[PDB]
């Protein structure tokens, strides 16, 4: 085709960067897709910035942004507030969109901050896709960890100085694979 | 055949009358297979007496599920809630993981959970780790504005007034068949590929 | 006195509107003060005037804008937004991102909380847009009131309506040109009411 | 007058009940206030329960008196414990709050107090939206609602694996059950039952 997949994020501290590498990773597991980063602007390399226009491109889009108080950053809700010619053009509907977040702690918005992103994802048309309990991660009882059957996220801690941990990057490759998967089985 | 099972739960009837749209519209896409299946309880159900019961290990035959729910205070219904408790097994087997799921409701009043009842719908779809689908704008029934109507983007729906005297416009119904030939139209890419 | 602040983020000026009726409402209580609060606007100085967003925020330029500190002050504080696709907008996300300090501070743990919202379409974020908000409430340890049913409003079946349990809306239509109806109005001066009620009982304490 | 606390809960297997009786200390800390404990009826068939186990782990608990709808107006708070079931509350607490039309019409809850606490298999398979999902409920019921302020050190402990979130407190029943509350999980219980008793006696205490 190949399938697009477009991973769009936000990072403060790399958390969501970070992340945003495994779902790449994930996704380009699977053949003919072609995976393209975006990074939100706040309010060097060669990740453009995402713009409205470009997302019309995709076939699926991976959005990540850190949590604030449980809903998506800022910056990643000013960027969709310009989608609105987007929305008018229905450009993102029927296309597979996804969430994965960060949060300083164990259940302030690892969830919230997901479900209220697929809200947004809705109003597009797009079809929502988490990350279904075939990934063994999301049940660990070992050790404390991100990832939700919404999509998966990661853990910063108090200070951000928590690094992902290897079940968190597991589950964001499960992530990006099952999307592109899916994503190239409605585009084909 | 791409198989489409509409799963709903009716007092009074209108999430019925829904259902029979929503399956109308399924139809509407070719070599697909529709089923009307009722919910368990826990005169106006026996207007649709004549509908099999739903069980949770049918569901596993579904490439699509779309579930009928009326709203019960922003959630499901209790008769849904217990029908979907039952579904551990399935959960466990990974019974529904990439089947397309949907959501249509029904309510007393214009923002009595018209579309919580649906968003929380979602979140059990998606710990079933199915792929969700509501209705999107490309339907016009959505941003009427000229008379009082259901109809939203997370899914359809339709309002049933105070007393439950209110039937379904023909706005709602329209919204639902384009729901159901959404649906099945994306199950059935799926169940291609 | 009880301090009620409502705090908003207004572009053609609906969520405005409704913010002087939930104003009109607290008032209703004695012993209360309220105080309309903005929040900074984010779109390019060149996009406000081309849309003609400029000229209608300028109508209500002379309400002084929110910050972090100030809200430590209140009793309560009701937030009001349009919808961006089912959340609140930017403009409004971006003051509440500037509130850690106060988080820290456990600045607005145990106020009453409460939101009103205003979409284009009848079932496009009504509800969503606010229980998404009481979120980020909950994680400042407010106490979140909505619009009870003893509203009558609420179940109003006769014409379009804005309304909902979990807090005040009105509808704008597709092109924005529907103003916010006596009804929506009503529920917002309820509402105002309610949580100033609320408010002054937790405060008086 | 005593500051009214109602605790209403399901639990299967336990994990519900245990983290109820650590709200119920709680709220008992405020003084001047009455704590009743109150389970809600069983939907499961006899023979399931007896084959589940859930007849004997529920019995453990058996003598805790059944909530019914009318009760609820008795109370300046009502703190609600549900196990999740997929992100939603489960279907015995879903069909006793249906039961609660008669309440919502004559508007009897209003104004009280409302909360809610839940346990989960998984980390983050519902800890929060079955609460959220919640709460739409006692937003109709016109209920002012309290969750779980961060002045609690509870909720941002990254030392062990933890229930407890600032929506309402929960714990982690692992994927089998076999996991029971951590202190933890019932010191946020705990403070959870004190704040909600606190916020209800400014609201009763003001009528
Ligand atoms: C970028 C953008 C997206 C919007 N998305 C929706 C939407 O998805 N659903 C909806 O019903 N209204 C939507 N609206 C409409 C509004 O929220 C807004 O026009 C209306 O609430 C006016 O409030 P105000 O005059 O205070 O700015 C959107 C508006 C904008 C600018
Ligand atoms: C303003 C602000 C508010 C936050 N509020 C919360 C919160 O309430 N609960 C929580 O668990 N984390 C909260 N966080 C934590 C972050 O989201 C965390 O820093 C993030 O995961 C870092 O990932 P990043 O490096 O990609 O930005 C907050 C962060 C910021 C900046
Ligand atoms: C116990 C109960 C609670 C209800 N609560 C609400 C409510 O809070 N808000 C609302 O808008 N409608 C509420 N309703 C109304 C319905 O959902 C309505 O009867 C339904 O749409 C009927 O569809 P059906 O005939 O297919 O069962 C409630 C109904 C019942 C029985
Ligand atoms: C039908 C069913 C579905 C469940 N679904 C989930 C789930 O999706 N996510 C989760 O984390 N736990 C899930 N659980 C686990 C429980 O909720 C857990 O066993 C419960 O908290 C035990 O509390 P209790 O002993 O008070 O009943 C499910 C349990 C059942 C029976």
């Amino acid at each position: 085709m190949p399938t697009k997949i477009q991973i769009v994020f936000y990072s403060s501290y790399g958390h969501i960067y970070k992340m945003a590498e495994a779902i790449a990773a994930g996704a380009r597991e699977v053949g003919d897709v072609e995976v393209t980063l975006l990074q939100v602007p706040e309010l060097f390399g060669s990740i453009p910035y995402a713009t409205p226009e470009v997302l019309a491109e995709a076939d699926a889009i991976i959005f990540g942004t850190p949590t604030r108080f449980g809903n998506m950053c800022s910056q990643m809700r000013n960027f969709l507030d310009q989608t609105g010619g987007l929305w008018m053009s229905g450009g993102l509907i029927g296309k597979v969109g996804s969430v994965f977040t960060s949060t300083a702690s164990q259940h302030g918005g690892q969830e919230t901050t997901i479900t209220s992103f697929h809200t947004t994802l809705l109003h597009h048309g797009m079809v929502i896709v988490g990350v279904p309990y075939s990934e063994p991660g999301l049940t660990n009882m070992t050790e404390i960890s991100g990832g939700t059957p919404y999509g998966a996220s990661t853990l910063a801690g108090a200070d951000g100085s928590r690094q992902p941990s290897e079940n968190e990057l597991q589950i964001a490759r499960f992530q990006g694979k099952h999307v592109a998967t899916i994503a190239k089985r409605l585009a084909n």
